[PDB]
């Protein structure tokens, strides 16, 4: 029944169109200098929110505010400062996962509030699957296995 | 039952990642200049293809080489120079349609020639629904209604 689900889909995309441009970026510079700091090596942690909204930028946005996580553009991505020595350690919420409630939301009636038994088992049966599609594409490339890990909100 | 499928997320990421980003970027423009020519206006023609592949990119790179579209970068996009006057005439293929193969292909056993009865029938209800979904998108908004049609192969 895996491989039919959304979660799976947006796992991939996320992957190749996200994790994936950003490690070959990172490691095509010839020095990786963030705000004036030259890192030998980057850890990219992927942050799986513990609950999905149509607006998980929003929650991103809360969330690395919350951790004062700083703002580092190549697109963009967080990177902690403060713990972050030769290894830059930069985050990212996935706001692709936003697309899940969009999806449901669209194809139902203007009024509902909160969520059925239903919607609430699937969200998080999807969240989990993401979890595991992302983690075995990083884990099945040498370009992605050591530079990517995926942790819990 | 809509709203569940793949489908349905993967248009919704093409319509805010990718189709939402270029009107805003072409509309931006204090003038449209691609090759030296200035464009009043675009269309933006979206090409569904008639069968579904992971490799919905190596079918694209076919497609808009058989029809003599050259490359326009703004990220990337293909123009009929030929059949464009005052108006632009741009395409793309969404290379986002193959993660539907590629979902099925993962978390499947490696020998398997072709598609089952099911496989098929699911691909046909998918291109359609992600056509569907697509169109809805652009028609409910002022900044991609006039400017982005969508069309088959």
């Amino acid at each position: 029944e895996l491989g039919l689900l959304p979660s799976t889909v947006l796992a991939i995309g996320y992957y190749e169109n996200f994790v994936s441009t950003v490690c070959d970026a990172l490691h095509s510079l010839p020095t990786i200098k963030l705000n004036g700091i030259e890192y030998k090596d980057f850890v990219f942690n992927i942050i799986i929110p513990n609950d999905l909204d149509a607006d998980i930028k929003r929650r991103a946005q809360i969330y690395f505010k919350k951790m004062d996580i700083h703002e580092v553009k190549i697109l963009y991505l967080q990177i902690d400062e403060e713990n972050s020595g030769d290894v830059a350690v930069l985050y990212d919420m996935p706001t692709t996962l936003g697309g899940i409630d969009k999806a449901i939301e669209m194809y139902m009636k203007k009024g509902h509030i909160g969520k059925t038994s239903q919607q609430q088992l699937l969200e998080e049966r999807e969240l989990r699957n993401f979890k595991t599609t992302l983690i075995n594409l990083i884990n099945n490339n040498s370009f992605t296995k050591t530079f990517v890990k995926v942790i819990e909100e």
